[PDB]
C-alpha cells in the first residue's frame, strides 16, 4: 500500500484523507491540526460545508510552523450548486481559496451534477418546497472548471455524485480540454457501486469514496437504519485482524485502488483512522465486504429528485 495515486493530470493524490462535512466550525480548527501532526495530507472541504475558514486557520497555522510544504498538502474543494453559472464560478472558487487561505487548489469539484438557482441560499425553494433549478447545463459549467485550470487557481478538476451517463457526458463533451480527474461518491461495503467504479477506473478517472463509514452523524440518520460500525460481521473480520470497525471500513476502498476521506473531529480516532497502511484485507475478506451492498444511500439529496440532472434514478 502505496500512500499516493497519480491522477490524469500528472499529480499524486493521498490515498487517505479527512473529511470535514459536519465538523463543527469550534472543533475542525484543532482536528486538521492533529490529523497534519499524524500524518494526514489530503483534506476534503467545501463551501456548503461552512467551515472552510476555520479548516484555512489550520491549514496556515502548520504551513507557518513548516509541519509541512504546501506542495506536500493535497487541498480538495467544491463548488456548490448555486454556482453552476459561466459568471459564477471563479468567484465561488476564489472565496474558497480566500477562507482557506490557499493561493490555489489541488483539486476543485462539480459538488452535485445540479445546478440551482443562485442567491444566498443554498436550496433555494418554491412556495411549494422544489429546489428551483438553474437553466446551465453541466457541459458549460465544465468549461468554466476548466478556465479555472488555465488561470492557475487549481491543478485538477472533477466532479462529485456523478452517474455513469453523466460521466460519459463529460467525457464526450465537444470540445473536452481536460477530462475529470476524480469522481467523489459514496462508497461503503452498504453501497459497493461496482459498476460505476469500474467504469471510472477504465477512464483513468479515480474515484473517491465518502462516508465509507456510514456516516452515523448524518443529520436525518433513523436507529431503523443500517449501521456498519455496528455490523457483527465486519466486527468480526476487524477482531480477526486486531484492528477496529473504522479501520477495517477505512482499508476496505483503499484495497480497491480507492481514495477514501473519513471524517473524525475526536483526536484520538483520527489518529487511529490513520494506521491502515499496516495490514492487509484478503480477497475473501473484500468479497465478503462486498456481499453487504444493499443499494443504501447516506446522501440522495431528496430535495432534489425532479431535478433533470439528479444523479439517482439511473442504475448507476
Ligand atoms: N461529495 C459529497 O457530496 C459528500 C457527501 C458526504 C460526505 N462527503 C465527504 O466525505 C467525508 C466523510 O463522510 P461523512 O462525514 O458522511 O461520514 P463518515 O466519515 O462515514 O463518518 C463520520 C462519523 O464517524 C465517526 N467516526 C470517525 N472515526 C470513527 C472511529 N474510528 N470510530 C467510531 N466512530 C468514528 C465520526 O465521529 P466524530 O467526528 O465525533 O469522531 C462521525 O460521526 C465528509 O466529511 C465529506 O468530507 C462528501
Amino acid at each position: 500500500m502505496a500512500s499516493r495515486i497519480l491522477l490524469n493530470n500528472g499529480a499524486k493524490m493521498p490515498i487517505l484523507g479527512l473529511g470535514t462535512w459536519k465538523s463543527p466550525p469550534g472543533q475542525v480548527t484543532e482536528a486538521v491540526k492533529v490529523a497534519i501532526d499524524v500524518g494526514y495530507r489530503h483534506i476534503d472541504c467545501a463551501h456548503v460545508y461552512q467551515n472552510e475558514n476555520e479548516v484555512g486557520v489550520a491549514i496556515q497555522e502548520k504551513l507557518r510552523e513548516q509541519v509541512v510544504k504546501r506542495e506536500e498538502l493535497f487541498i480538495v474543494s467544491k463548488l456548490w450548486c448555486t454556482y453552476h453559472e459561466k459568471g459564477l464560478v471563479k468567484g465561488a472558487c476564489q472565496k474558497t481559496l480566500s477562507d482557506l487561505k490557499l493561493d490555489y487548489l489541488d483539486l476543485y469539484l462539480i459538488h452535485w451534477p445540479t445546478g440551482f438557482k443562485p442567491g444566498k441560499e443554498f436550496f433555494p425553494l418554491d412556495e411549494s418546497g422544489n429546489v428551483v433549478p438553474s437553466d446551465t447545463n453541466i457541459l458549460d459549467t465544465w468549461a468554466a472548471m476548466e478556465e479555472l485550470v488555465d488561470e492557475g487557481l487549481v491543478k485538477a478538476i472533477g466532479i462529485s455524485n456523478f452517474n455513469h451517463l453523466q460521466v460519459e457526458m463529460i467525457l464526450n463533451k465537444p470540445g473536452l480540454k481536460y477530462k475529470p480527474a476524480v469522481n467523489q461518491i459514496e462508497c461503503h461495503p452498504y453501497l459497493t457501486q461496482e459498476k460505476l467504479i469500474q467504469y471510472c477506473q477504465s477512464k483513468g478517472i479515480v474515484v473517491t469514496a465518502y462516508s465509507p463509514l456510514g456516516s452515523p452523524d448524518r443529520p436525518w440518520a433513523k436507529p431503523e437504519d443500517p449501521s456498519l460500525l455496528e455490523d457483527p460481521r465486519i466486527k468480526a473480520i476487524a477482531a480477526k485482524h486486531n484492528k477496529t470497525t473504522a479501520q477495517v471500513l477505512i482499508r476496505f476502498p483503499m484495497q480497491r485502488n480507492l481514495v477514501v476521506i473519513p471524517k473524525s473531529v475526536t483526536p484520538e480516532r483520527i489518529a487511529e483512522n490513520f494506521k491502515v497502511f499496516d495490514f492487509e484485507l484478503s480477497s475473501q475478506d473484500m468479497t465478503t465486504l462486498l456481499s453487504y451492498n444493499r443499494n443504501w444511500r447516506v446522501c440522495a439529496l431528496l430535495s432534489c429528485t425532479s431535478h433533470k440532472d439528479y444523479p439517482f434514478h439511473e442504475e448507476f
